[PDB]
């Protein structure tokens, strides 16, 4: 067929109960994740084709970057709690990988301050139990899909996107296939 198990996607041998409809994992340390987000715009292209009533969820992972990696997961939790993902995603990627001016938790915070989040607001979120639970949620989700690497995307806790079973020639053809595959899986 056009879409095939083992090709554009694979099927989790152990399906995840109550999973987000579309779940992306990434790290601000991850070079391919930088490409996915800042050059290929995978998240955006997926969301543009999702059925109505399908929300997209994105989680950070700890296993890259040691202490700063975990700081970044906690800062991503702050971004989710405050609803400012679309204000900090680009400067966090660029700060870690382009300028490499993000080397500590304080450097992460600076990104939020520069983007207009009050220090007061950031600090209260950072130290909140709501953010600790969002960190725990992200770690939980990774365990649930038995995550081994990033970037990664899962649909309805059942299917895993398989970009290596897609075409790599045209970035754009690749992005279109990826986005079309997510849409197909969402309706499956």
């Amino acid at each position: 067929a056009q879409y095939e198990d083992g090709k554009q996607y694979t099927t989790l041998e152990k399906p995840v109960a109550g999973a987000p409809q579309v779940l992306e994992f990434f790290s601000f340390f991850c070079p391919h994740c930088y490409q996915f987000e800042e050059v290929l715009h995978i998240s955006d292209n997926v969301k543009k084709k999702l059925p109505e009533g399908v929300k997209m969820t994105k989680y950070h992972v700890n296993f890259m970057g040691g202490d700063l990696g975990k700081d970044l997961t906690q800062a991503w939790a702050v971004a989710m709690a405050l609803g400012v993902e679309d204000k900090v995603t680009v400067p966090l990627f660029e700060g870690v990988q382009k300028t490499q001016t993000i080397r500590s938790a304080s450097d992460i915070r600076d990104v939020f301050i520069n983007a207009g989040i009050k220090g007061e607001e950031y600090d209260a979120a950072w130290n909140s139990f709501v953010v600790k639970s969002l960190v725990a949620q992200q770690e939980k989700a990774a365990a649930d899909v038995q995550l081994r690497g990033v970037p990664a995307m899962f649909v309805n806790g059942k299917y895993q996107l398989n970009p290596q079973g897609m075409d790599t020639s045209n970035m754009d053809v690749f992005v279109q296939q990826y986005a079309d595959t997510v849409k197909y899986l969402s309706e499956k």
